[PDB]
């Protein structure tokens, strides 16, 4: 079965985010953080580069404030963990194959559109 | 300051044995550990054709949301989680992980996620 990925834009940079209800924390790898021009927002206070407390993420057409850690040696570009899934009251709808946020649905990417 | 959200667990009964299942949309396969398979009396249903992977259970009734739902999962010996509900079974049964209402929805029946106190 195809794993869950959603398209999102961070500083006009396309990012394919991994949706993981089993993950405690949301994590972005260092390469994507550099490409999005976010390293200046990293609070450095080990693999963990630091934590970004708030940055706008264009997901489902809306600019949603996200918080996530930055790590260097992660295969995934961006992991949307349970922390952010709950804060924004998201819905992983596998009957309709979409991620729902405030009545807007983001269809999960097909297998061909996966990293 | 610190704050950790409660991980997703749902109560279900397998062979009248209460099982606290871990809901993981990032997990490809559903997995039950050997200890839970033994307590539920499921080792006879384990397929021997493949931390040793004991085998795969092709179909067993799981009472979830009041319904006897046919589940398929692997059995592993050295797994901390009693039962992991992976993406395979989440999609197979058209489930919905509703974090606005804090429940797992199947056929418009809701299973509230267990509070932190009831977690394993």
């Amino acid at each position: 079965v195809t794993m869950l990925y959603v398209p999102c834009t961070i500083n006009q940079v396309l990012v394919k985010a991994f949706v993981d209800s089993g993950a405690q924390n949301s994590i972005m790898n260092k390469r994507t953080a550099e490409r999005c021009g976010l390293m200046r927002l990293v609070d450095v206070r080990q693999e963990i580069c630091g934590r970004i407390h708030m940055t706008p993420v264009n997901l489902a057409g809306m600019y949603i404030p996200f918080a996530f850690y930055v790590i260097e040696d992660q295969a995934m570009d961006l992991i949307i963990g349970l922390d952010q899934l709950k804060r924004h009251q998201m819905m992983i709808d596998l009957k309709h194959n979409c991620l729902t946020i405030d009545n807007i649905n983001v269809p999960f990417l097909p297998e061909n559109d996966l990293p």
